[PDB]
């Protein structure tokens, strides 16, 4: 199936903001490939740019059904030595992903199946505990995504001291109970002995995994404290750039579950191979946000966790993006057989 | 002392099985070296193959002295890339602990001693625990041990879910009381995650090492992360082919004691390089099984740790095959000065199931 | 800033016994580098040796002020294969440290400035817990500590079982109670297994670290053992020769503080070295006591954490041999702004 | 020395573009420096230095440079950015302020540093593909006119055969005297970077800088390292002093071109140096030669420091009034305190 | 069979100097243990010291054939964190040395066939090639050697430039011919890019291995990188305190040959171990000098490679001291059916 052209529209919306970049690639059958991947702000431009005049090139009037040579070929917009390594693997995940969705459809073929199809459902939790309780107080807002439906959360931490956060987490296990996911993430906030304390403080909690537990430049070697010498399973992956990135995170034994984002860092095929490396370590997969495509990769894994997304107000482009958005069967969302993607967008909206 | 034979009597003994090979090695001086060795069965006679036809021709006239230089002339038939890895490593190891027993023999030294003679007495427990409760209840089956002398059990695991393991695991500790071994064994069953979920929930049990907890194929580190997450010490080796494997475990962390298992692995000659690079990494020196060698190896060893036989229904040859065991006192046994293994066979037994 | 001659004075002093030497390395200006080091008895006259024969044709005519080529040709020393390697690396300490001191001077900065400069007070403890009681029983001692205003002790360890080092251990905390420091050194005393065992016993009296818990000869993976195994954190670096061996403890995960000392080791210069590849492995730095230059090297580290010290019985030197010794203020330490080291040695005593 | 202000002044002269900075003292000393040479988010770092940086800085003692350095580290925790916003504003400040101790003690940054030698070659970055600056033997030439010690040649983008032909040509017109560094920038295939390697096992070469694709760099150029024939260099690329010691942990270097400009300053670059003495491995670094020239010859383990044709890197050459003049390729620095340039207001405004 | 008293005779003999300690260990039974181990001269006393008064004591009435267990009480000696350790390393060494000598006789086993049995015949060179050509000319030096019936030299080098050293090792060679084997050790003296550079400058010329050729700081690291960026083996381990040290080596990738020093570690039980290690390593054993003891360890390990001795002026202890040295017979020695050591010492040069 040839392709004969990607289009692109960019988002913006308030709540600061959020922004996200619709990728469709038309090709010469009667199918269009769309997902909208991101949430990129100030660089949203340089990475359309990106996407129309370095990879589109190389793309048009290309078999489609060829990804890892068409991937290959894209992944040399990474080279680039004067910009930021992201903006090319942004843009290289927008195309894949838009691609992917292609495919799948023209082999009538629901992603979450054509990736592996382990099982079509999973459960899903928000990332919520924001600092400044936007949301309301733990117990509020705790409750609020209980009557959402939701199997958990992702609680922020890292912001205050281990006893200080040891608290928060606490009450947020009180109000929703025993029966709900309660994942904590740091986003890389504290020093290891910090990370270390509040672990161990909250090892009775029942906390599915420590996310980002310690700051950036040591990361690996200091989770991998965190993790051995800590009392709760330690998650990491989005920011490493490639699957070379997840793979030296598991070698050091830094992690139990690897949330390496896919819209971040090439698409899916990027993605499925850390996956696939995830198996010889037997670690766990999981996925950094982006509901719309984190479902079908994590639910096509045997090893595939959870799947995240964000309060109605926090993130809109999940409420309303999507018209056909299954409906939360208490804590689990079922795929359906929709080929691709199998997402259903709001034009009325998208505009 | 020249080489002038090897007899090979393989028997099976049913309880569904056991099967082992008895060697024995003739020299021109008077001394015969034997030991029975391993429990094969479909392969058992392979493995019989293996022995006269590849191994006995490097030996027959060689000096049984010389035990380095006939185990390397013997260790090429483990090079063997179309049959299974094992039938070298069985074959090998069968005709190596006979020569020691010879060499033992041929200088009046009993082997806990020739070997090194830290001690020449240690604890033994028996690997019971069976799911199916095959010997009785958990509570029936720990005082059958303790009054049987054994120090401990090394108690099966790996089949249900951490919540149910526990609970079994306690039974055991809560029917024989603090004074008792008890080690569990999960052989290679459990995910990761399941298997420190039981290691914390038997925290406060004093048990004594999970053996092989987690799955195969990365069990390395899947196990290292067992032992740093978990709260008891982890024990493997009897699953790797050789030394170097077994290094591999200590490098990565993986072990707080190895269970190599010299029957299955080359022979007492390659049980004591395995021993002798885990002082290098303070790992605890342990066998799996195969009472009749490992009482020597272990008892030999500094860091030797505790040896293993199983009840007389699990394994008849242990306690009929020897005639001169040692009785059990309150969990130990103590060797003889009997050159070599020092044992006496029971031919009546022996001659009543030759195959 | 030229060398005019390295002056050495050596001396004993019994309390088996105390013994150090102090060097003092002369400018052609009038500025004269100071300090004492070591605590070598049987070995000092042939350090002294080696400070005169050895070094000092390579310093004097020198100019001071290039600490890095001075040491560069110093570091010689440590080469010869004859002799015990911590002889050479004494005598270079030596007479590095004095050279720093002089600098110092002649740049009007005190020494934890010139050095990072964090911050120009910390806490001290003192090693005590001596197995014979030569201080008197656990209470009484721990008492004697907190009388003279040390935030704590370093209590030895590595001779007994776990259970009773671990009462040993309970009565200092139940003596002191909980506003007191506590370390424990074992001095490479232990197998790993005793060495878990008496750190999980332990637990709750909140130990601030294990120092040295296992036998030598492994001591890097069996520490990292005890240390993922256990429940208080593990230091070490002392018996390592130089930063190299300290960045394979820590390469090995085997601590949480590195303890080099700097005056067993080619001084400041090979210290701070390892102060920097700690920064890059989140390890905190520590120092085996020479609290009159421990002082100036831990506080000028952001990772710094406590110098250590003797009870006066015990090491006669740092209680008599500064005559402008810092006050100890509810076991904290402040120093001057006086240049180099800052010190006054009391000659009065060093005949 | 306290802080009483910071200033900034970028310009630029396809383009070069820089920031100037300037840190006010209670005393009459101004540290300065000019680093990194970032253009698309130029105006993005100068914001990090006065909206994030300078309140960390005003009033405070500029001698504590760690105490400083330590707060100043969390520009670099925001997860919403480009990492090296931060750390090229982090530089900057650290950079001026270095200076600004220098001068406040009368003591040359590469004496204050540690002082091993006030002596270094230097080398030029060239042999562009195109032919900017002519031919090969016309540039070799020119920077040997110029008085350089050898040239850091630009390679990665051809085969092989092409590539080695290309560094034979400049050995050629060089002669045997005149080093010569190879730099790929991350553009070789692990195999294709041996096959180069090896080829050129004759021509003397001093080392090859970021031969292979970025997404396995640390155990694939160690693989050119053991099955090539001449040594790496990488660092650059690193975000910091951990960066660092992974490369050197893994076995992927034998010098070291982490860049001062680009990751925290020299507060940082001197932590990987420390910590390259106990691998053996050798200091280089990319570029930034206003600041690298100090920094390397304070070090026992220093090489080489770089900079371009006066047609690529005008700064340089324009801008600081009293560069050394360089001998047989070699560089002697000046007694004179901190930097110790004298800047070009002309050329400035 | 029960031992009744460890007698030591100190050894000092002019060329600077050669010295050794005979240990003999008596048993209630006829035997008589004894050997003469390492060389230590000035530290000799304090190492004869620590024979008498620490490990006699756990000897006298003890079972000699009891090895593991007299070694592991004996092995304490080593912990004492106030010396250098080498001292209870070579003490204990020599005891053990002397044991086996007895357990041999006792066993009327010849060790070489009581450790392994692998061959009673390996090839010796000599340790040769010193700077100053105190023996003679290089030419005049290897012939010497040839004319003694020894099968090669270990050269000498580590002190000049790549370039002048290749010349050094290329006049050796040419003096020699290719029947003759050639190492060469830089006794940790040259910095890894010299070392390779020398290392690429001798590929022709044959060279049996490259022993200790970095500074000792970071050799471990530094020798694997000569050892793949060169073109010969490397060989080390002499300069390693236990077979844990050894292992380090080999897990680094550092080596192809350990000569790990019996007489300076611990003794045979210690070199057994480290042997072992090797084994899983592919790697092959040699021994730092010490002839009268290496000959049999290297000669019953199947991966053991050349003995090594002195020049009879560089020590007259290997050819005095041994009233039966078997005879050299095209550059190999081969050991005797006696017991023990089976050595008759040269009780004239004794006294």
């Amino acid at each position: 199936i040839p392709m004969v052209a990607p289009l692109a529209r960019e988002f913006r919306g308030s709540h600061t903001h959020r922004a996200t970049i619709v990728t469709r690639v038309h090709t010469d059958a009667g199918i269009i490939g769309e997902a909208y991947t991101g949430d990129e702000h100030e660089t949203m431009f340089d990475i359309d740019r990106i996407i129309h005049e370095e990879l589109a090139p190389t793309l048009i009037g290309q078999d489609a059904m060829a990804i890892e040579r068409l991937w290959d070929s894209g992944y040399k917009v990474t080279f680039d030595i004067l910009r930021d390594r992201r903006l090319g693997l942004v843009a290289l995940a927008a195309v894949n992903t838009a691609i992917w969705d292609a495919v799948g459809k023209a082999l009538k073929m629901p992603l979450w199946k054509l990736w592996g199809g382990y099982r079509n459902e999973l459960p899903m939790i928000a990332i919520g505990g924001y600092y400044g309780e936007p949301l309301g107080s733990i117990a509020d807002e705790m409750h609020n995504y209980q009557e959402l439906g939701l199997a958990g959360v992702k609680f922020k931490v890292g912001g205050l001291s281990a006893a200080e956060d040891a608290a928060r987490i606490t009450a947020a296990r009180e109000a929703a109970g025993d029966d709900f996911i309660i994942c904590i993430d740091a986003n890389q906030g504290y020093k290891p002995a910090v990370a270390v304390d509040l672990s161990r403080r909250i090892a009775d909690l029942n906390i599915r995994w420590f996310e980002e537990p310690v700051e950036w430049h040591n990361d690996k070697r200091s989770m991998r404290d965190v993790r051995y010498q800590g009392s709760v399973p330690v998650c990491a992956g989005q920011t490493e750039f490639s699957a070379s990135g997840c793979r030296d995170l598991m070698e050091t034994g830094a992690i139990d579950v690897c949330n390496f984002d896919s819209s971040w860092s090439g698409g899916p095929t990027a993605w499925l191979r850390t996956a696939a490396i995830a198996t010889s370590y037997d670690v766990q997969m999981g996925h950094h946000e982006e509901p719309q495509v984190s479902t079908h990769l994590l639910a096509s894994q045997p090893h595939g966790t959870i799947a995240e997304c964000f309060h109605p107000d926090r993130d809109p482009f999940w409420w309303n993006m999507i018209t056909n958005r299954p409906k939360l069967n208490n804590g689990t969302l079922t795929l359906s057989d929709r080929p691709g993607l199998g997402w259903d967008l709001n034009w009325d909206y998208i505009d």
